[PDB]
């Protein structure tokens, strides 16, 4: 390893300790989930239900869209309520008017305060402490409970069904007018959403406080944050605080930055293989899929305004047919699938680069296929998510054919596994590139293992969201399903990036070999340690115990020492007084790099930030701040960094094309200022005021349709279209200018 020696073995500690962390974290989401009770059982003896109607329940909402229509648990949708917090705000209050009724003879509201509080004590002993699982595995509930479920039954029958008397409430929450047709899928549906709220309420067999650490606020029982959430939170800040001192303190001694001199030719010179040929056709996807992620999204946010459509006499009714979760779930996919696939691209394109210049045999072939795999994988998901939501598809194949029913992972089983073979194919094809350079004698081999290691990272990292089932218990599977969303989306594809740059700029002649790999094996290890332990901040309130909230916490916060640095060294090389004698032509694809660092900076780490502290995300766990968080982070680094490689291949492939910089800065600024446009006059306010809603009342208030109705949510959402006409007008340019290239 030569003078990377201490790097390698530092980045191997890093690995070392951090999955040792998040696999302990594993092991004990198995063993502390909320337990599916063996029985329900009434304090007079009949039981209400079972753990197998709670798992047919689990199983009838993924085939309605899951976390796509709503939230459970603050995961999912934002248009539609909380279901956990909803079904238990309503139990709550009835419970309380029914106990007040055979105590006082009136209601909760006309009776004094000071009887109130003694209401609301007894149901908070009622709620944590008498419904605690048995040592047989059943919990038994009063029959005012059993009241108070068959009082609030019938308003959640209508929502999730067709009755005319909640026809409005059912447009207002963006649902079609039959999300569950079964009646009998609808009762076990509201067993599992009963269950979810049990286990937010009840304490822990040693504990103070409920599975779900306290969440969601609910004044009436007292689920407020815990001193562990307020000691770790701090604990956070103040780690967050010390950091950003040090690297103040120490960038200087960091960061030496021996620039090389910058050099007159384009070793540009690539005589192109015929893979490498073959790329053109995935730039064209990646911009296409970008073009219909877009309208997509543009088309969901029109459902958040009207609920099932405008005009279209077009002979059928839409939201039949294309409601707003089948709309968001291809929005959420489609994101994926192309900010993916050009990753993949530029990849690809590099691969032959690094074996020489020449293709290994049947290289073309494994192209082809790989991209004839990606166009099935991708219709045949879209086309199960829809015949899932029509219920068309009969129930035994949903899980496999049809909606998952679980965020970013929304594709059935089937087209999941056909994913994973695609990506191990790719990463063969990457990997078959690389033998005969590693076969060398006296070259310097650290990049190339750094990058290498990437490689396999990204090509390896999607499985973890196989390792879960339809049956698998909520915990679990969320567990499993961050370890992709998180790990391998946040993680693992930076390291990708920076060790393409890195490799690219190093055969460019403008870094030196040392200071490229160096600097790739730092930014390495920093991500690793900032992100393999940082998965635990989507689990503090999924079941997980009071340890997520620690590591998650304190951790993240580490998540600061990239960011800042990130892009200094663009400013330090921005001022060049033309001094891009064969760049300034290309300045696009390079300046796809400096909004990465911006957004970065921006999306990531402030946004990023004022939702990660446990104190925070209590409360704002299921806003619209994260729609913020996510919007800013995922497009502003990511879609930018695969546009910018998508730009940068076509420019390979096309060398006698120029790039028509009067499209090109259009399309650049519409989308910056459509993206900003888009966060800071709609989707802020809308996110600051649900916040201060849900701290002072109740997640339940935050989520209510009554709340969202109001007339500034309703024309705070109608403003959003003029930015987002914007940013769809930028993304057109850039697929234009990307079609006219290629
Ligand atoms: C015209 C531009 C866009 C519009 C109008 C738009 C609109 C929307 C809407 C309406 C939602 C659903 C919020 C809800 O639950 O009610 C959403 C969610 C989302 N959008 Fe977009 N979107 C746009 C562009 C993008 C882009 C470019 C990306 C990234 C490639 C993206 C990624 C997402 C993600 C990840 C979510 C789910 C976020 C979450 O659940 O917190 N969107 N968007
Ligand atoms: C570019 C890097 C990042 C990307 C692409 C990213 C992406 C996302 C996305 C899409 C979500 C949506 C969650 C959902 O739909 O359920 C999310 C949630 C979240 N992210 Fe990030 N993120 C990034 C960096 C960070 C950083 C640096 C932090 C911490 C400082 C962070 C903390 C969180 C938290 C706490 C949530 C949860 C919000 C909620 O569940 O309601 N993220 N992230
Ligand atoms: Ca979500
Ligand atoms: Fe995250």
């Amino acid at each position: 390893m030569g003078q990377y020696k201490k790097l390698w073995y530092l980045l191997f500690a890093v690995l070392a300790v951090c999955f040792t962390i998040l696999g302990y974290m594993g092991s004990e989401v198995y063993k502390k989930a909320p337990p599916y009770p063996e029985q329900v059982v009434s304090a007079s003896g009949k039981v209400l239900m079972a753990k197998d109607d709670i798992l047919a329940g689990q199983s009838a909402w993924q085939t309605t869209g899951g976390m796509e229509v709503g939230s459970v648990l603050g995961h999912g949708a934002y248009q539609a309520p909380d279901w956990t917090a909803d079904w238990l705000h309503r139990e709550l209050s009835a419970w309380l008017d029914l106990t007040a009724q055979q105590t006082y003879g009136k209601k909760f509201d006309e009776v004094s305060p000071e009887e109130q509080a003694v209401l609301k004590t007894r149901l908070a002993d009622e709620y944590r402490n008498q419904s605690r699982i048995k040592e047989d595995g059943s919990v038994v509930i009063s029959d005012t409970r059993v009241k108070a479920i068959e009082s609030i039954l019938p308003y959640y029958h209508g929502v999730y069904g067709d009755d005319p008397a909640l026809q409005t409430t059912r447009e207002h929450f963006a649902m079609k007018n039959n999300t569950l047709p079964s009646q009998e899928a609808r009762e076990k549906l509201f067993d599992f959403f009963f269950w979810t709220s049990w286990s937010a309420s009840t304490n822990r067999p040693d504990e103070t406080f409920t599975y779900t650490n306290n969440w969601p606020h609910e004044p009436l029982i007292n689920n407020v944050p815990t001193t562990e959430n307020y000691m770790w939170s701090f604990t956070s800040v103040v780690l967050l605080l010390m950091g950003i001192g040090l690297l103040m303190w120490g960038y200087s001694f960091l960061t030496k930055h021996e620039e090389v001199e910058v050099p007159t030719e384009d070793p540009s010179k690539v005589q192109l293989t015929p893979s490498q040929k073959a790329l053109g056709k995935y730039v064209f996807l990646t911009v296409a899929l970008f073009v219909v992620q877009v309208l997509l999204g543009g088309l969901t946010a029109h459902y958040t305004v009207e609920g099932q459509g405008f005009y279209g006499i077009l002979g059928f009714e839409m939201s039949d047919w294309f409601p707003y979760a089948l709309t968001r779930t291809w929005h959420i996919q489609s994101a994926i699938f192309w900010i993916a696939t050009g990753f993949l691209t530029a990849g690809l394109f590099l691969a032959p680069i690094v074996n020489g210049g020449k293709d290994p045999k049947f290289q073309r072939a494994g192209v082809n296929f790989l991209y004839i795999a990606l166009f099935i994988v991708v219709g045949g998901s879209y086309a199960g998510n829809f015949f899932a939501l029509t219920h068309i598809l009969p129930p035994e194949f949903n899980f496999w054919f049809g909606h998952q029913g679980y965020e970013y992972l929304d594709l059935g089983r089937f087209w999941q596994l056909l994913l994973m073979v695609g990506l191990l194919l790719w990463l063969f094809l990457m990997l078959r590139c690389t033998v005969s350079a590693f076969k060398e004698k006296g070259v310097d081999k650290n990049l190339l293992a750094i990058f290498v290691a990437s490689m396999v990272g990204v090509g390896v990292f999607y499985a973890p969201g196989l390792f879960y089932g339809e049956k698998s218990p909520i915990a679990v599977m969320e567990y499993w399903r961050w370890w992709v969303v998180h790990l391998w989306v946040e993680g693992f594809f930076e390291v990708f990036a920076t060790a393409a740059f890195a490799f690219v700029f190093y055969n460019m002649g403008f870094v030196r070999r040392s200071t490229a790999t160096a600097s790739t094996l730092a930014a390495a290890a920093i991500f690793m340690l900032g992100g393999v332990p940082g998965t635990l901040h989507h689990l503090y309130f999924s079941g997980s115990t009071s340890a997520s909230m620690a590591i998650g916490a304190c951790f993240s916060a580490l998540e600061v020492v990239p960011l800042v640095l990130l892009g200094r060294e663009a400013y330090e090389h921005w001022s060049y007084q033309h001094l891009s004698e064969w760049a300034k032509r290309l300045r696009w694809p390079l300046m796809c790099f400096v909004a990465v660092a911006f957004w970065n900076m921006i999306g990531a780490g402030v946004f990023g930030f004022l939702i990660n502290p446990p104190i925070s995300l209590f409360y704002i766990q299921g806003l619209n701040t994260s729609a913020v968080h996510a919007h800013a982070a995922l497009f502003g680094v990511y879609g930018f960094l695969a546009l910018g490689f998508v730009l940068l291949v076509a420019r390979y492939l096309k060398p006698n094309v120029q790039f028509d910089d009067k499209l090109m800065t259009w399309g650049f600024w519409l989308l910056n200022g459509g993206l900003v446009g888009m966060i800071a006059i709609s989707l802020l306010p809308v996110g600051v005021i649900q916040a201060y809603a849900s701290i002072t009342h109740g997640l339940w208030y935050a989520r209510s349709e009554e709340f969202l109705q109001m007339e500034i949510l309703d024309t705070l959402r109608w403003v959003r279209t003029a930015a987002d006409l914007i940013f769809i007008g930028g993304a057109i340019c850039v697929a234009i200018q990307a079609t006219k290239i290629v």
